């Protein structure tokens, strides 16, 4: 039952504020070591806010994997809050797009590989991320990928990871395993090029229209010269405009693991 | 309910055998990346073996902390098995007592600190380890302590970590939070001296008798010259012959965290 992960009031020490976001405000904290606490920052949660809290706790409780941010518990007083492990360092987004760090290809592949492990796990439990993007991939201790859904803005933007069908939305719910695969394709692009797609287009509404219609797609000729050819091909497959031509994660993971195994 | 963490048959790939032990046989495996699988290696589990399996799953399910080995799931077919994350490297025992590695003091303190985090967490949930010893402290990636209860023999032996009251056993069940604190004291000794206590005594039965009676205790004059004085004092307190003079983990952890914070 849910109360097994309830942390009684008074035990958590809230420290430095990290950021407010779409899912609450995040702090560093102490509770049997370092933790992160995401607070619903709100005077009277409505029943919808309560349901959403419950939903996040419910899904996080189903995850036990080294590449999924570790859920540790929740509290309902002093306020609504979710507690996770504390990750040191910063996001993949931060490393690629807003830092002097340039990773070696082995490391780039290892990041890809870990990210694929996490996603394969989530898909195996029928969990659809919907917000996979480099800013939701934390490089804990610069080494271990932790996927989360942090809701913190970068230093929609996020429309860069959306599959064509997600942008078009001609049915109610266009999200799927295959849409997460597309987003993962865009993370691969980021890794293998160092860049965000469509850097030479300055109108987010044209990017939206054009990706939706199939007239614009990421320029794969930009991948670095030492990107393995099978990586570039997998990326192309993850980015297929037609949802059902994209591969599934078990195959994605196996093929990346094969690339990583060869580079010693 | 328990079945939420059941992994269906066929999904796990069992690889290299690691060791048989007191709690089953351990293999490296693949399941959405690397895992360890501990197999009950047995043709017809008795009801006691089944209960013990359930007990291990039940306790491991209550743990979500970065310094407790991550439980991931179990199977009941092909055989009884528990699945955890795969730890790279080796045990603390291995590093201190059977390797060329000599750690710096900062690192030794950080190991102490992480181990204290894990133990404080387990005690906060009323979990008594009973087998805390350096061979049950894994240094994952040489950096992150993962406490488990692996049951694998080293390259009782384990009587070295037993508090006097545990050896004497004048009541049925001499185990407690305070007995885990003593064992942690002996891990501190290992860290700060590089050695097992009582290396100049070759009769395990005399060590047993004498620790039980209070006539023999670890020689703390052996700690390395750069061991902080407050560390040496905490170790002395964790090793108190009288159970109730030993500190609790919240205090143990706070004082180690204070030592670690000062060394930058
Ligand atoms: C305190 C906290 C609480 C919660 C979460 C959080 O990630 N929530 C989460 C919600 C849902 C899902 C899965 N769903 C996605 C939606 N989808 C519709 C359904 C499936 C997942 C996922 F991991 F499974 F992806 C995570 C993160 C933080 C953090 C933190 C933290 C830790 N270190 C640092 C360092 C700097 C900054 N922050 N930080
Ligand atoms: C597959 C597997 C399954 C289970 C366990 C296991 O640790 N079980 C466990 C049972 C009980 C308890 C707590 N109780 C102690 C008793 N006490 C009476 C009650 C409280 C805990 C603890 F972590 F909480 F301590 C752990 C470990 C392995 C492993 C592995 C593995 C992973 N990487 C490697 C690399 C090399 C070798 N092995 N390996
Ligand atoms: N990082
Ligand atoms: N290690």
């Amino acid at each position: 039952k849910m109360d097994d992960w309830e942390i009684p009031d008074g035990q958590i020490t809230v420290g430095q504020r990290i950021g407010s976001g779409s899912f609450g405000t995040v702090y560093k904290g102490k509770w049997h070591g370092d933790v992160a606490v995401k607070m619903l920052n709100v005077t009277a949660p409505t029943p919808q806010q309560l349901q959403a809290f419950k939903n996040e706790v419910g899904v996080l409780r189903k995850t036990r994997h080294v590449n999924i941010l570790l859920f540790m518990g929740y509290s309902t007083k002093p306020q609504l809050a979710i507690v996770t492990q504390w990750c040191e360092g910063s996001s993949l987004y931060h490393h690629l797009h807003a830092s002097e760090t340039k990773f070696e290809m082995k490391k780039l592949i290892d990041i890809a590989r870990q990210t694929a492990r996490g996603m394969d796990y989530l898909h195996a439990k029928s969990i659809i991320h919907r917000d996979l993007k480099s800013n939701n991939i934390f490089l804990h201790e610069d080494n271990t990928v932790k996927i989360g859904d942090f809701g913190l803005a970068t230093e929609s933007g996020s429309i860069l990871w959306m599959a064509p069908e997600v942008i078009r939305m001609q049915d109610s719910n266009p999200y799927s395993f295959q849409s997460d695969v597309y987003a993962f394709g865009i993370v691969l692009y980021e890794l293998m090029t160092g860049q965000l797609p469509y850097s030479n287009i300055n109108n987010r509404d044209q990017i939206i229209e054009m990706v939706g219609r199939g007239s614009l797609s990421p320029d794969l000729s930009k991948v670095r010269s030492n990107c393995p050819k099978r990586m570039k091909r997998l990326m192309a497959e993850c980015l297929k405009k037609k949802r059902d031509e994209r591969p599934s994660f078990p195959r994605i993971l196996a093929e990346i693991e094969e690339l990583a195994r060869e580079l010693s």
